[PDB]
């Protein structure tokens, strides 16, 4: 149908605009759709971009609001007080500011449908909420509504939440328009996602985005597809890849790297309340934190993520047990028997299950999906589904059978409840994966392993040497292979932190020279340098110009191919805020070849200072542009949990950055 009242080029410099007699006797009917094309770029704390109200004294809480705040939440307000109704919806993280040094033209699309008695959002495309209500109140049903309005709202004559931006089109229409009418209005989004709530992986939430570029041109990028809402393990997290042949224009339909079955792949609306916000998946295995390199030597893609076993997370995870048994120079995977109270069991060569009390083999063997069998045949455990249909978190068996993984809950052999590190491998660049193996412990029997930086591996330019950073309680452990990830060592650089979450990316500043920067508990970056491709480290430095929180943040980092004003060129990505996971920035340092030093002269604001970024992936695209994958919520907050589609892509040349 077409709009009941459109309007445009409005500019709302902290002064309302009353359209009252334009709009309020062409609204009919309970339900309503408005769709809105706006920008905000330099937004008050709290604004309202739309309003309906009763202006009349004695009636203040009266009204109809679309409402944004500077964090980049939106969000609505329907009340009238004679009904005693004061419904408040809203979305942290929805919106867009600036990119490019432009303003984002955002598109809001809200939809108040009475016969469903549901109020659903939508934001560049995004549905951001939809809430069902036992009564339903029109928007335009409040008791006295004499004003439309934009930029405030009017409550008793006066201007309250004054907006300052602009409305470059506003509609309004006397029906709520379908889901699949909203998917065909135009927008005008200045990001793209890979991976998102509906597709292949059906988890509804996303984290710890990666990129890399492969020799073929051929970009690829893998994330922990989270199920149990955003939380990290325990939960159920698989880890999914997706790759571009176009420069990042587009994207493969998602595909698994490394999943578990024990629990079913759902799509959830995980609670946002404060009372069930931290309802957590808490008996399945996960992946979590990948990283990605590739081989020039086997032409082999390489992806490394952390595993979890059922319930195990980092909080948990026993730190004095690598769950491995050392047999005379060899690391053997340690199993539990159903019914055991110690770990009486390995895993030998060709997956046998060997029985170290009696130092007798069994007829149990280990396949290559870490499955077990019994005589050659296939032992299955029942899957579990997950529910809130009793108003609190539900696990539980859905008839359907799966084989049984050690990594599982309900498996007969049990393996040490810590965290493992497990590789595995493409030899179509990201098209299919191999079946994951177990990393080796490195730092011993009695020590948990330690834990992926996620992101990139570094591919030597000059050697077949591969490494992925990792981090553990005092030091970065760095593991190292030249042979196409075959065989690894760690190479131990110590740390001035103490459990620190000390994620590390490196770049090759030039051959054999390896920069490492990482997060600290410091509020600065660290890095340090090594000159022997990874042998040695030096001591740790920090980046002034940077800020970080106290807790910290992911970095990403890349050596730029091209010169910038004449010189070798680092780029880091980081939020850059001392207050929380927001300012996100992409910083280009150029290198003096006379010490290696790195001068950090261009700041480029991907959005504004007030709006989310966290984790991040950056990489050069083969055309040169540098595509950035990354966070755009704070995933630290406590407030901005369980948000679908946040994850996003842009595109950026090096002029935008300069
Ligand atoms: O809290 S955050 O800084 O956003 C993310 C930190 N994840 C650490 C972890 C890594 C591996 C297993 C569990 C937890």
């Amino acid at each position: 149908i077409s709009p009941i009242f459109q309007g445009g080029s409005y500019q709302l410099n902290n002064k309302s605009i009353d359209i009252s007699s334009l709009l309020l006797d062409k609204l009919s009917g309970e339900s309503q759709t408005v769709v809105m094309k706006f920008k905000a770029d330099k937004p008050n704390s709290l604004q309202a971009l739309f309003g309906l109200s009763n202006s009349k004294a004695g009636f203040k809480n009266n009204y109809f609001s679309i409402f944004m705040r500077d964090s980049g939440e939106i969000g609505v307000e329907i009340r009238d007080a004679q009904k005693g109704i004061n419904y408040l919806f809203s979305r942290p993280a929805s919106l867009w500011g600036k990119h490019k040094g432009q303003a984002v033209e955002n598109t809001l699309v809200f939809v108040s449908d009475s016969k469903d008695k549901t109020y659903t959002m939508y934001v560049n495309g995004i549905e951001v909420f939809s809430e069902t209500v036992d009564t339903f109140l029109p928007i335009s049903n409040i008791n006295g509504i004499d004003k439309a309005t934009l930029g405030a709202v009017n409550r008793e004559g006066k201007e309250h939440y004054l907006a300052k931006g602009s409305i470059d089109e506003i509609s309004l229409f006397n029906k709520a328009i379908s889901d699949q009418e909203v998917s065909t209005i135009p927008l005008s989004n200045p990001f793209q996602l890979i991976f998102q709530s509906g597709d292949s992986t059906q988890a509804n939430y996303f984290r710890i985005p990666t990129l890399y570029t492969l020799s073929s041109g051929r970009v690829l990028s893998s994330i922990d597809a989270r199920y149990g809402g955003t939380h990290d393990s325990k939960s159920k997290i698989n880890i999914a890849t997706s790759y571009s042949d176009d420069n990042g224009k587009t994207w493969s339909e998602p595909i698994f790297a490394m999943k578990f079955n024990d629990y079913e792949e759902q799509l959830v609306y995980w609670p946002r309340d404060n009372k069930l916000k931290n309802s957590q998946i808490s008996g399945s295995a996960s992946f979590i934190d990948s990283s990605i390199v590739e081989d020039k030597k086997s032409g082999k893609t390489i992806l490394l993520a952390d595993v979890m076993p059922a319930g195990i997370g980092n909080n948990n995870a026993n730190k004095a047990d690598s769950g491995f048994k050392e047999i005379n120079g060899h690391y053997y995977l340690k199993l539990k028997k159903n019914g055991d109270n110690d770990f009486r069991y390995t895993v030998r060569e060709n997956g046998v299950v060997y029985n170290e009390t009696t130092n007798k083999p069994t007829n149990y063997t280990i396949n290559d999906k870490y499955e077990v069998l019994e005589g050659g045949k296939s032992l299955t455990v029942e899957q579990y589904s997950v529910d809130f249909d009793s108003g609190s978190l539900r696990e539980r068996h859905n008839g359907k059978q799966v084989p049984m993984n050690v990594f599982y809950k309900d498996s007969l052999f049990k393996v040490t409840p810590t965290n493992y590190i497990a590789m595995t491998t493409s030899q179509n660049r990201g098209e299919s994966w191999e079946q994951f193996k177990l990393l080796p412990p490195f730092l011993g029997e009695k020590h948990n392993g330690t834990y992926l930086c996620p992101g990139q591996g570094l591919a030597l330019k000059s050697s077949n040497r591969l490494i992925f950073a990792t981090y553990t309680s005092g030091e970065l452990t760095y593991l190292i292979s030249d042979d196409s990830g075959q065989t690894w060592k760690k190479s131990s650089a110590s740390i001035p932190f103490k459990n620190a979450t000390a994620e590390a990316q490196m770049v090759e500043l030039r051959d054999g020279v390896i920069r490492t920067f990482f997060r600290t508990t410091t509020g600065k970056i660290a890095y340090m340098t090594s000159r022997d491709s990874g042998e040695t480290w030096s001591k740790v430095s920090y980046i002034d110009g940077i800020q970080q929180t106290s807790y910290g943040t992911q970095v990403s980092a890349i050596k730029y191919s091209q010169l910038i004003d004449g010189k070798e060129a680092v780029i880091l990505s980081t939020p850059n805020s001392r207050s929380g996971r927001k300012g996100g920035q992409l910083v280009v340092g150029l290198v003096n070849k006379e010490d290696d030093s790195i001068d950090w002269k261009y700041h480029y604001d991907i959005d504004l200072p007030s709006y989310g970024y966290a984790y991040s992936a950056i990489t050069e695209l083969p055309n040169h542009h540098i595509g950035v994958l990354f966070e755009k919520y704070d995933s630290w907050s406590r407030n901005e949990l369980h948000l679908s589609n946040v994850v996003q892509y842009i595109d950026l040349e090096i002029n935008d950055l300069t």
